[PDB]
């Protein structure tokens, strides 16, 4: 009944989906708090570097990562923007629960 670190969780999961799509095991998803509210809560910005190393189009890779990424229960919406940014909008019930877990015992 212990809370997660959301950014670290998203990083782990984007990292795995990148690896399933062909990324090196030590690839960096570059998950950061979204730059603007219209880009969700977090963005994964590391697809373009991976795509280049792998010699492929970054939007093509991004779509591949999404086919491996399962954020049901966690994100209400996962969108691809520009040259393969991944924009993640959290489930409000997930956030509220995670925060209730963190403060449980308060």
């Amino acid at each position: 009944s212990n809370a997660m670190n959301i950014q670290a969780l998203l990083s782990e999961k984007v990292s795995q989906a990148l690896i399933a799509a062909g990324a090196p095991a030590d690839c960096e998803p570059q998950v950061r708090q979204s730059a603007k509210v219209q880009f969700g809560d977090y963005q994964a910005n590391g697809v373009m570097a991976v795509a280049k190393k792998l010699g492929m189009a970054p939007r093509q890779l991004a779509e591949q990562v999404l086919s491996h990424l399962d954020l049901n229960g966690i994100a209400n919406k996962v969108e691809i923007a520009g040259p393969g940014f991944i924009n993640i909008f959290l489930d409000p019930a997930f956030l509220a629960d995670n925060v209730n877990r963190a403060l449980q015992s308060e």
